[PDB]
């Protein structure tokens, strides 16, 4: 019933300079790059995604209707759209997240990740999801891979390719609630499950969930009542929370609002809840003169 008032911005190819490739695909390629508004006299670090010059007519809509979604969100913990460019290929411009994949990050720095950092991440992702909740929105594919590191302190949620309005009608599996796997049913509560799994990924420094098992069986497994194991670093209090997420009755599952709160609690005495060897001996980090961050651009 509410009207989507989101502004969608068109940019000119001359306002942005592609610098280097971050990802490549049959679908297209994504560039680390910069964008300079014509008036603005500010440089903004962007990720530019450009569909391959050959364009699939079905394919093109595919990305627009993603940009439609991104455009509709404004949040600290949600990767916002900067704009799009109607070049012969259509180019999509979002905010650059320099450290990239959270999944990768924790794999690359498993030795260096503070207990506090993880708890911080957990919250932040909960703040993210509780926002998508508020905006009546269901991510439908939450995973460690789909969270992006702007800076170690800050992460933002991403890849709402599958996002749908709650109750709307129209496969990781491992991250997907049981309700979903049998019934293709999705809810915020369904997302809470995939949140649980996400936390597990982090608390195991980026380990594969259910490693070994073909995704086929999982459905049965969960009926039996089995879930993932408690990670080594995890106190029962943290694990206990993850488990709550994995209940079959989704009304028993916690609310992203609650999770924010509970991890926020634990955020304050990190070492009370995560045991990491040498916790307090760990720390994580051409002409960038006029450069500014997107989060700092709000016309
Ligand atoms: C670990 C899995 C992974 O790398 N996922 C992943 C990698 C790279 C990108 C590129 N980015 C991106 O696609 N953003 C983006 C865009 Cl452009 C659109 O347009 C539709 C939509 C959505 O959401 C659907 C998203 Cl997320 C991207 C990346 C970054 N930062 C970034 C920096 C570096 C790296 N990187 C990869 C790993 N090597 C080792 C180091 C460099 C990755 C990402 N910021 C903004 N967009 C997307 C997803």
């Amino acid at each position: 019933e509410a009207p989507n008032q989101a502004l969608l911005r068109i940019l000119k190819e001359t306002e942005f300079k592609k610098i280097k490739v971050l990802g490549s695909g049959a679908f297209g390629t994504v560039y680390k790059g910069l964008w300079i508004p014509e008036g603005e006299k500010v440089k903004i670090p962007v990720a530019i995604k450009e569909l391959r010059e050959a364009t699939s007519p079905k394919a093109n809509k595919e990305i627009l209707d993603e940009a439609y979604v991104m455009a509709s969100v404004d949040n600290p913990h949600v990767c916002r759209l900067l704009g799009i460019c109607l070049t012969s290929t259509v180019q999509l411009i979002t905010q650059l997240m320099p450290f990239g994949c959270l999944l990768d990050y924790v794999r690359e720095h498993k030795d260096n990740i503070g207990s506090q950092y993880l708890l911080n991440w957990c919250v932040q992702i909960a703040k993210g999801m509780n926002y998508l909740e508020d905006r009546r929105l269901v991510h439908r594919d939450l995973a460690a891979r789909n969270v992006l590191v702007k800076t170690p302190q800050h992460v933002k949620i991403t890849d709402f390719g599958r996002a749908k309005l709650l109750g709307a009608e129209e496969v990781p599996i491992k991250w997907m609630a049981l309700e979903s796997i049998l019934h293709r049913i999705y809810t915020h509560q369904s997302d809470v499950w995939s949140y649980g799994v996400t936390v597990w990924e982090l608390m195991t420094f980026g380990s594969k969930p259910y490693d070994g098992i073909p995704a086929s069986e999982i459905s049965s497994i969960l009926e039996k009542g089995e879930r993932l194991p408690q990670p080594p670093i995890c106190t029962i209090d943290v694990y206990m929370i993850m488990v709550k997420c994995w209940m079959i009755d989704a009304d028993s599952r916690p609310k992203f609002r609650e999770l924010i709160i509970e991890f926020s609690k634990m955020a304050r005495d990190p070492q009370r809840y995560l045991v990491i060897q040498g916790d307090e001996r760990m720390h994580l980090p051409e002409d960038m003169d006029d450069v500014v961050d997107a989060d700092e651009y709000l016309i």
